């Protein structure tokens, strides 16, 4: 049983941008997600191997997760906020699709959506 590499985190051919909306979501939405009592099913990769989901790479073909994304904002990897406010939503996604509604890890998740959504309506004007 084999993980995927992980997702991207440094390219340096790909151009950086650091935004005031991209510090909001390292040091206000991460940040803040990353203590909650839920984080630590998505604080790294999936690793099917030691969780016994050997098909999990098999139905999830963009893979995502918080440990990914403070990297991506710790090593400027962004151009836009849009970017990373898309990498939290696959996340998520990812979670709803390969469980099953009233599994403990998506009450996990849609905890976590939930602060995660109030906090981006907060998002700061450019
Ligand atoms: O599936 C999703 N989203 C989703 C699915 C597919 C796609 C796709 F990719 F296809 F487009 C995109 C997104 N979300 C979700 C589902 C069930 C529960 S639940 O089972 O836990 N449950 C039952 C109803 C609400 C909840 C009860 N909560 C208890 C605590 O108080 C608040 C409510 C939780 C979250």
């Amino acid at each position: 049983s084999m993980n995927p590499p992980p997702p991207e985190t440094s390219n340096p051919n790909k151009p950086k941008r650091q935004t005031n909306q991209l510090q909001y979501l390292l040091r206000v939405v991460l940040k803040t997600l990353w203590k909650h009592q839920f984080a630590w099913p998505f604080q790294q990769p999936v690793d099917a191997v030691k969780l016994n989901l050997p098909d999990y790479y098999k139905i999830i073909k963009t893979p995502m997760d918080m440990g990914t994304i403070k990297k991506r904002l710790e090593n400027n990897y962004y151009w836009n906020a849009q970017e990373c406010i898309q990498d939290f939503n696959t996340m998520f996604t990812n979670c709803y699709i390969y469980n099953k509604p009233g599994d403990d890890i998506v009450l996990m998740a849609e905890a976590l959506e939930k602060l995660f959504l109030q906090k981006i309506n907060e998002l700061p004007t450019e």
